[PDB]
C-alpha cells in the first residue's frame, strides 16, 4: 500500500514545478510539519513554514551542521528572529566523525533532504531548498503516500535523537 | 505493485553495506547495466563495472559534466584507457544555462543518481560514489522493484538523449 509520483525540475508533463508542490504540502499541514535538509536559504518557502507554525502547526527542522550558517544569515536578513517562534525548532546534525592524514579532526555531513506533513505525505530527493536549484541545477523528487511513509518518520525521530541545538543559539 | 527497501551509511538494521549492495547489483546484472552519477572516483565499483563489461554486459554511465575530470583521472591512475572499452560508453549532462550578477553565462549541475540494472531493479538515493560517503557521510538509498522501475528507464532514456560526448576525449 505505498504510492509514489515523480516530478522533475525543470518540469516535464505535471501541471506544478517542485517549489509550487512543496508551498502546497505546507499549506495543506493540520498538525506537524517535519523537515531534513542540507542548505534552506529560499524566503518563499521559509515564509510558508513561518505561516503554518503562526496558524498552530507544530515545525520540526533538521538542517546539516556545516551549512546551518546559510540559514541564519537568511532569517536575519528578512528580520526574523526564528529562535523566538516557539513552534518551531530548528536543531543540526553532523555526519561521521574522521581524523585527516594531518591528525585535525573533523566532520562530513548529512546528506539526506526531505519533507514530512502530518505524518502521512512525504517529498524525498535531489531538490535542496536555494536559488540554485531554481535556476541552474536539473532535479527530481517523489511524492509518496501509504506504507513506505511509515520508514520516513522512523527515520526522522532518529535524526531528531542524534540532532543537537545549533551553537548560535 | 512497487516494492521498496531502505538502506544507511553507516549501516543500520541491514546485513549489507550500500557499497556491498552495489557490488552485488553490477555482478547480478545479466544484460544491460545503466548509470547516472555526480561524482565517481571509486576504484572497487569501477572494477566491478569493467569486469562486467568483459562477460558482455552492455554499460552506459552518464556522469555531471562539471565533476567528469575527476573520474577520467581514476581510470587512468588505473592503467585502463577507459576509451577503448567498446562494451562501455560515458557521456556528461550538464545542468540549465544561466547568467550570473555579472552577467556571465554558466551551467549547472545534474543532480541525480541512481544504478538501474536489467530494466528490472534501481538503487536511488544520496550516496556518491566516492570516499568521503564511506568515511565521512551520512546517506542513505531505495532498492525499487516492480512498476516504478519503467519511470527510472524512461528518464534514463531522456537523459541519455541529452548528455555528450566527454569534451576531454
Ligand atoms: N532534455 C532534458 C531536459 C531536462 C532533463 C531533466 C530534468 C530533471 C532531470 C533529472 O532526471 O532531467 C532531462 C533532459
Ligand atoms: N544516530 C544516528 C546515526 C546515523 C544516522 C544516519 C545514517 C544515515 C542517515 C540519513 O537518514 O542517518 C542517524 C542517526
Amino acid at each position: 500500500g505505498t504510492h509514489i509520483d515523480l516530478l522533475f525540475h525543470p518540469p516535464r508533463a505535471h501541471l506544478l514545478t517542485i517549489k509550487e508542490t512543496i508551498r502546497k504540502m505546507i499549506k495543506e499541514a493540520r498538525k506537524v510539519i517535519a523537515l531534513v535538509m542540507d542548505i534552506f536559504t529560499d524566503v518563499d518557502i521559509f515564509k510558508e513554514i513561518v505561516e503554518a507554525s503562526t496558524r498552530g502547526v507544530s515545525v520540526y527542522i533538521l538542517l546539516d551542521e556545516s551549512n546551518f550558517n546559510h540559514f541564519l544569515n537568511m532569517t536575519e536578513k528578512q528580520g526574523c528572529s526564528v529562535q523566538r517562534l516557539r513552534n518551531i525548532r530548528v536543531r543540526t546534525v553532523k555526519g561521521q566523525d574522521y581524523l585527516s592524514k594531518t591528525g585535525a579532526k573533523f566532520h562530513g555531513k548529512m546528506e539526506q533532504k526531505f519533507l514530512l506533513v502530518d505524518c502521512q505525505k512525504v517529498m524525498y530527493g535531489s531538490y535542496s531548498y536555494m536559488w540554485s536549484f531554481e535556476k541552474a541545477h536539473l532535479s527530481m523528487v517523489q511524492i509518496i503516500t501509504g506504507q513506505l511513509v511509515e520508514s520516513f518518520d522512523e527515520e526522522f525521530r532518529t535524526l531528531y535523537a542524534r540532532s543537537c541545538v545549533p551553537s548560535s543559539f
